[PDB]
């Protein structure tokens, strides 16, 4: 509970626990502070622990269902500061594939129909020719083959654009949006819907397109069409997605252990924030929930503040501190203006969980669905599986990354350790963004709270940070999911969460039962090369950070590349990337793929072959 | 005529110069001799969300009439003599009623729908018991052969039936009924408050294939897709009853504002004058009101005023500035201050938009398309147009035809032939078509809006004689797409440029320093899934001990000037003690205002009748 800190930090979200981590690493700045709104670390990653009993066997005494509430992948490549984090945290030998495809039999609904990926591919893309009322040129192509289609006439309208990099990281798409135009006018001044239609789409094609991507605020919001590419554009090829084995919470958990229990406040709430004049401090004066449930409102002192918040969190901030007025009001202004310049964007997961996984080909009559996203027009938007914690399988995903063409022998363990996992508890998570949100959030508070009455029969132990669904969620649920599968059976979850990332302006809904939004992304009109510049330090030593105001938004890398920016105006500290890049002389790219190509190796040689 | 010189005291200070400041100021002068009162208004212009559009075109066939008037409307619209009894009593104390001319909503089938990539009619669309809607949606068995707009009228029968303790079966379902139907009736064990019409259908069963079809038909879809519940939903969608007859003014509907203010008086009502704090100091007892004034040469004043009653006819996201920017939200129980920055938050804000484009001639008549001439009322659309709604130049004989044809009954020969050649002159004068959407379709004009130049046609003083100021025009990218739906819409490829256009966006910001009066509030609100507005409506009456709040926004009967009135009679009862304006009228008459004004409406549209159309035995002329 102090009273002074060198540097108070606001969240321990990633921004603020990569801001503390490199503070007291690289530049021993030991008098510091986190203080956290909620009863948890971590912010918007919350990975999820749930074990089963094994009703099927004896030899593994429980069984281990691993699910996402928040962040789930990242990659190898375009990382280059969340691959220098994993591997001075020593996290690295916890990376598994986060597959992303079965081969064609993932499924896909529109319209009131549902099919496979292999399915859509048939007669020259002939069934979106059915489900939609397409334009005679907007037939026989891959729908997704037109967002490249799209990209590419972009390029070719500004010769001025040679950026060509192998990875198409932040940078280039920083570039991309704010250099590239299309009729005069910069890429970050247009929708994706403007510009498919301006440049002649049809709006049955452009609702095509905006269904099968499974997120749509990439046409319906307020976010430019800039940025929109960084997130469509995302997925090159053969992209390999990745994971932690014990989900994506070890690495905020990583960073409490070597930042200390002890510097961080939990269930305080920085309400506002003062400068004193005389003392030269800022003051922070916050209220926090003591271990017996009951209110204290005080004040901390500061010489410099870090705010790793969101765009809603610092707004609330504004709208309440006492340093606004303390401002011309043209600056004030432009701080505001400012603050409103990343979209919200507001997401969901909600994760039913299951004895076992009913998508197989053995309880279908229809090809197995493995990985990866299922796409429908139905507010599910996307549903992703998700299986048992098994080293074996894990092993084989690591094979079929590059699989290459495994011999007979091999195809056939695949297959095996491919139905063994329909076997053990699974879970399906539906995954959706913008127009589907309300349907979900809503009927979230329709019905009763699920509970199946044998689910002692199943789990053994449910932790607390699991917020179920209602009666009427599981229910849709269930029958999106009847059609999305083309199946009739769907039996009821053992066990559900819900998790609304949509920001609340509204008092006594319980703090830690509501959650800021999902991502931001830069809207219509932003510069975000200037609001980065003003919002790393927008007034003397007070500084911000996170992903909401970032250049890879949407991802934990750019909450890492704005604090380094922080960081950088405030102590002088190189960036995470570039600091490991010149004392190792290998990128942490280069780094982790060589020591993942051997992690990978010892568990192919242990479980599939040689 | 408006000008600027501020007071320091006043009895009551009213803020807002919208429907609901004005109606205040007048009832509290009429029928309290409140004559210590001032109206700060935030923009240059009064009449709030009510923005008429007034366009001289020149007359290139004549010169008998040196010019010909289209009003389009940017803003209010149309109204209805059953369920609007304050504004009915509000037209007949101001002496409006000859003003009233109807306001048709169809073609006779010929009107368009453009749905899944088809062009078709209102009488296309009904052939083969409703075929096509099972050829363009993916319906289950159960949602074919109907009319989709029929599927709205038996959920809600049995939302009814449903729940038989609901007994209210009025021959008018006004506010009253409505928020004792959003309020009392449930379903599955919740009040209708606690649904959206997206949860609630896809819990009755219907297939999100036919959801969908429902809201692009219905031409606005926020009533699914937002965050407004089920219960004001129905309110909005079964406002409309059996043969809709709506009202409009023949001049527009500035005609309400603009004579508020002569009978107000135009030295009370301070424009350019945002309020921007509220303070109350204790010792002289008064409100403090810190303003901001731009005076006629653009330069600012900052100022004090004070007040023993402060009015607050502003919507939502005013009141919302206004709290945050505001003193006397501290120094409370900060459980009573969170009660009412909650309480603001129970009515969803509602964007929609405008878009007004505006023809020499009407180029959709029977003579320059060879097909059944569309006439009035909503061509729908799932394009991003929504609504797409013809409007005409003001024309006396042409409202007489209508007030004939609003009696439909049986036209003999010769009257016939003269209603045909009226429609048919239409055509040849000058009109606009005017997209009106909602909710999902914002986003799409909003931003095109910021694509492009400036629309402007090279020819346009050729053809228009006198343009207003507050008319801002598309941009060329929104005048082109516009141009592209029409097509598609009205089935042909001859869409001319229009000679001139508007665009009007009635979505809030939270930016300073947007365009220019740019800042335009959200354009209507409605109960948020949760809200129970009974309550809320007490909180907003009064929050404050003489600060007192009305408007729409938090209103009976959301969307509607009706509702504006409605919530301020509610804060002049609360603060002043006067009767609502409806009731009160009806002790000084005995009869209704809505009887009242239906009885002169019958004579007005009687002497206009005889005038052009029919002298009762034989056909009339000119
Ligand atoms: C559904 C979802 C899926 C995602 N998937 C991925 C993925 O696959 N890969 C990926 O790389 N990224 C993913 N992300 C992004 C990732 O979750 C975030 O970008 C990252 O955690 C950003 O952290 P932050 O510190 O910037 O913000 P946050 O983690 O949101 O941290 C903000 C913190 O500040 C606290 N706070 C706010 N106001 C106050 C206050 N006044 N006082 C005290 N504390 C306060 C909050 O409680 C919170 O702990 C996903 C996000 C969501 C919502
Ligand atoms: C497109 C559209 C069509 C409509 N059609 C119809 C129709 O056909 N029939 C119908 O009955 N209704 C219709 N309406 C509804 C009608 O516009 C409103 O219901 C009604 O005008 C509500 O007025 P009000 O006084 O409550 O608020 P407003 O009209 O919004 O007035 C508020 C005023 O307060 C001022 N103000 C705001 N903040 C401040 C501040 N801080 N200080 C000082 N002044 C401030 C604003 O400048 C504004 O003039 C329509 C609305 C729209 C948007
Ligand atoms: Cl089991
Ligand atoms: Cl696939
Ligand atoms: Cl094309
Ligand atoms: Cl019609
Ligand atoms: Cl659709
Ligand atoms: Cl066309
Ligand atoms: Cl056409
Ligand atoms: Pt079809």
């Amino acid at each position: 509970l102090p009273s002074q800190v060198k540097v108070a930090i606001v969240g321990a979200g990633m921004s603020g626990l990569y801001s503390a981590w490199r503070l007291q690493q690289e530049a021993n700045c030991q008098d510091l502070a986190i203080f956290e709104r909620s009863d948890r670390t971590g912010g918007r990653l919350d990975s999820d622990l749930i074990e089963f009993k094994n009703l099927r066997s004896d030899e593994p005494k429980t069984i281990t269902v691993k699910e996402e509430q928040g962040g789930m992948r990242f990659l190898f490549d375009g990382m280059d500061d969340l691959m220098a984090l994993f591997l001075k945290l020593n996290l690295q030998d916890d990376i598994v594939p986060f597959p992303m495809n079965s081969g064609g039999n993932n499924r896909l609904f529109f319209r009131g129909e549902s099919f496979s990926v292999s399915d859509a591919q048939q007669d020259d893309y002939a069934i979106w020719s059915h489900l939609y009322n397409l334009d005679q040129s907007e037939q026989g192509v891959n729908p997704k083959d037109i967002v490249n289609v799209v990209f590419n006439r972009i390029l070719e309208a500004n010769p001025q654009f040679q950026q060509r990099p192998k990875v198409r990281g932040p940078q280039f798409w920083q570039d991309f949006r704010l250099e590239c135009q299309w009729k005069g006018q910069g890429l970050n001044q247009w929708t994706l819907w403007d510009l498919y239609t301006d440049m002649g789409y049809s709006q049955e094609c452009i609702t095509m397109l905006y269904r099968v991507l499974g997120f749509n605020g990439t046409f319906l919001s307020q976010m430019n069409a800039g940025v929109a590419y960084q997130l469509l554009e995302d997925f090159p090829a053969g992209v390999k997605f990745k994971t932690f084995k014990d989900g994506f919470s070890t690495l905020p958990n990583k960073l409490v252990e070597e930042v200390g229990t002890n510097n961080i406040h939990l269930q305080t709430t920085i309400e506002e924030i003062d400068f004193n004049e005389e003392s030269g401090l800022y003051e922070l004066s916050y209220a926090h929930i003591d271990a017996h449930g009951k209110i204290h409102k005080g004040l901390v002192k500061a010489e410099k503040v870090i705010l790793g918040l969101p765009r809603l969190a610092l707004e609330k901030l504004f709208v309440r501190s006492n340093v606004i007025n303390r401002l011309d009001q043209d600056r004030s202004e432009l701080l505001w203006n400012t603050l409103q310049s990343a979209s919200n964007q507001p997401l969901l997961k909600i994760n039913l969980y299951y004895d076992s996984a009913w998508w197989g080909r053995g309880t279908t009559g229809r090809p197995a669905v493995e990985f990866g996203p299922n796409f429908a027009d139905l507010p599910t938007g996307s549903v992703y599986p998700f299986y048992a914690v098994n080293e074996e399988l894990a092993a084989a995903l690591m094979y079929e990354e590059r699989t290459t063409h495994p011999s007979d022998a091999v195809e056939a363990k695949l297959e095996r350790i491919g139905n063994d996992k329909y076997e053990r508890p699974a879970a399906l998570t539906i995954y959706c963004d913008y127009l589907n949100i309300n349907f979900w959030s809503n009927l979230q508070n329709i019905g009763e709270t699920y509970h199946n009455p044998k689910q002692d029969h199943y789990v053994e132990n449910v932790p607390d940070d699991i917020y179920p669904a209602s009666t009427a969620v599981v229910e849709q649920a269930t029958r999106f999911f009847k059609d999305i599968f083309n199946t009739h059976y769907v039996p009821a979850p053992v066990l559900t969460s819900a998790r609304i990332w949509e920001g609340s302006v509204k008092f006594d809904i319980p703090a830690n039962r509501q959650f800021g939004y999902g991502v931001h992304q830069w809207a219509v009109g932003a510069n975000d090369k200037e609001v980065m510049a003003t919002l790393s330090e927008p007034l003397p030593n007070l500084f911000t950070c996170g992903e909401a105001f970032s250049d890879y938004q949407g991802w934990v890398e750019g909450a890492l590349r704005s604090t380094d920016l922080a960081l950088e105006k405030g102590f002088g500290l190189k960036p995470l990337s570039q600091a490991y890049f010149e004392s190792t002389h290998i990128s942490s790219s280069d780094a982790i793929k060589a020591v993942y190509e051997e992690n990978s190796s010892k568990l192919i040689n242990q479980y599939i072959e040689t």
